[PDB]
């Protein structure tokens, strides 16, 4: 019954080699993504590297994004922010500009500033109030901050737009499957993220849907699809096929993964993150590359 | 001879009860701080809830007090920011309007994403070349970033800017002795923060300057002259007298600790901070209240 599931992976953002945005391979990566097969999209996360970017930078991608996309798959649009009143103001210009969703880590800054349970329930209830399209509560380690699973589900059930969750935190599965318990009807989508690492156990527990890097959903996909098919078997050997290369980027090569397998494959014009992020070491750029011709994903041979 | 020394509070950010910026307000809290005799002030810093805030609003706020202050005190511009071009670019903004030195914590985001050392140092480098006014280099838990004695000197002595700490990680006093014995002259600004906390500790172990939090500066300043008279007794007494003051800060109503004396005092308009930050208990800020007048701070005796 859910509005969404499947795979909805994390659209990178694209510098030029010097760091200011390339808007024009931000539209190829794009691209890319559609063709590889994302059930939809999700722009401006960590992934994304959005703690690199500014206010300003985020907003011309938010509008360049979903109107390259034309409204050919749903896109969530990230719009976390400490404030209550600065989320809500993203989420509604964001549904306003045309996503079919947003998402939000709790309210929280650096290490060291956090916001107490019943605060966090006033923050998603306020950004609910402010908008008529889903949101999407991330529960993942950067937050720092706890999110038990009743407190979860109680948010689900309590607040309208709440409904889907990126559940990220160590154990997933065991907390996805609890959340899913508690919370009924109101959980439309239990999904994952941790660029499909522990994707298997999860869809054991009940996932619906998984957050993956951009790199290649192809490759996944087929497993979220024969676990649907009632296949679970088939399901092990797609995920065993393509797990050393999940893991590579969960272990390995992070968030720049996706980029280096875009640019290798001639979609992106660099693969550089902004300074001070590090580059990829070589070896492990080398490593990546060939766990992925293991495999021939479409980013190594997308012909446009 | 440094440029600059002594109490450089933390000003903090006014709002309106219904969360937008108080100019008005911003204004008044800052001609307090600088009647009660601050030697310089610090902006947009996490004791100024720069968390909450957009960018937009940030440049409002740089541009406004720099043009209040108007030239009577030196401004330290906090400029943090992952990318080092941002920050490197906010660095620049700052200098053309006036300020004396920007503040920048280590690049960082969350509780997971950090920096290397080496990137660090990068980082701090390219913030340097862009600009001709001094670096400080905060190092403080939010950013989760260790932080070392000997780093911190080396940048000093390497980095032609880079020339003032704020160190506020646990045992400051050990870590400022180390700083200064292997930074030598490069250092600057062998500065404290935690809002006076370990003040006189940090004096003997040769701090020359104190950020403190905006609400008593005039309380706090005393024990920095006495302690540079060469009165460590009359210091002892001064920071005995304050020390509760100072205590219940930093452990019970901390950032708001500010705002709710300015308030009461007639200061500003409204002491709230934005949601979800939540608001002072009322015990805690009855016992703020009470601590105050026992002390007889210019805050509540600010005739205009
Ligand atoms: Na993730
Ligand atoms: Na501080």
């Amino acid at each position: 019954t859910p509005r969404h599931r499947g795979i909805f992976p994390v659209v990178p953002t694209t510098f030029a080699d010097t760091g200011d945005l390339d808007l024009a391979s931000q539209k190829r990566a794009v691209d890319f993504m559609i063709d590889a097969g994302s059930d939809g999209l999700c722009i401006l996360a960590n992934f994304s590297e959005q703690f690199a970017i500014t206010d300003d930078e985020r907003d011309v991608l938010t509008r360049t994004i979903l109107e390259h996309v034309a409204g050919r798959v749903p896109v969530i649009v990230t719009t976390s922010h400490y404030s209550t009143q600065v989320c809500a103001a993203r989420s509604l210009r964001a549904q306003q500009l045309g996503a079919a969703m947003v998402m939000a880590m709790p309210p929280y800054h650096g290490a060291t500033f956090r916001v107490p349970e019943a605060q966090i329930f006033e923050f998603y209830a306020r950004v609910s109030d402010a908008i008529a399209i889903p949101i999407m509560v991330q529960d993942a380690p950067a937050s720092g901050t706890a999110l038990s699973a009743p407190f979860l589900a109680r948010m689900a059930r309590e607040i309208e737009q709440v409904a889907y969750f990126k559940i990220e935190t160590p154990g997933a599965a065991n907390k996805l499957r609890e959340l899913i318990r508690l919370g009924g009807d109101a959980i439309e989508g239990p999904w994952d993220g941790e660029e499909a690492i522990t994707l298997l156990a999860d869809l054991h527990a009940g996932a619906t849907g998984a957050m993956t890097g951009g790199g290649f959903p192809d490759g996944i996909r087929p497993i979220l699809e024969a676990w649907r098919e009632g296949r679970h078997d088939d399901a092990y050997a797609r995920y065993q096929a393509w797990l050393p290369l999940i893991n590579h980027e969960n272990r390995q090569s992070g968030i720049l993964t996706a980029k280096a397998l875009m640019r290798e494959g001639g979609v992106i014009a660099s693969e550089r993150p902004r300074h001070p992020m590090p580059e990829l070491h070589p070896d492990t750029r080398a490593e990546l590359l060939a766990i992925a011709r293991r495999l021939d994903p479409l980013v190594l041979r997308w012909a446009h």
